[PDB]
């Protein structure tokens, strides 16, 4: 499963790297957790709807979700800072 980062979650995730270092590790985890089970597990992944219908999110912390879709072979990661 090829991983796909928006250009807008790669800075989320370049900022985590440069401000949060265990944040960018459960992102990591969350991520791993989805190649595993893409709609269960970690996070307490729910989906999205409205504007938003297509999309997952799992729980980085309470503020912070990892906002992200599952294809038949990628995982798209359209955010990862704030809700969306
Ligand atoms: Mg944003």
């Amino acid at each position: 499963m090829k991983l796909i980062w928006s250009e807008e979650s790669w800075d989320d995730y370049l900022y985590w790297q440069e401000t949060d270092k265990r944040i960018v590790k459960k992102i990591n985890e969350l991520i791993k957790d989805t190649r595993r089970t893409p709609f269960e597990g970690k996070g307490k992944p729910e989906p999205l709807k409205h504007n938003l219908s297509g999309f997952w999110s799992r729980r980085i912390t309470e503020e912070h979700r990892l906002v992200y879709a599952v294809t038949d072979d990628s995982l798209l990661i359209a955010a990862c800072r704030y809700h969306y």
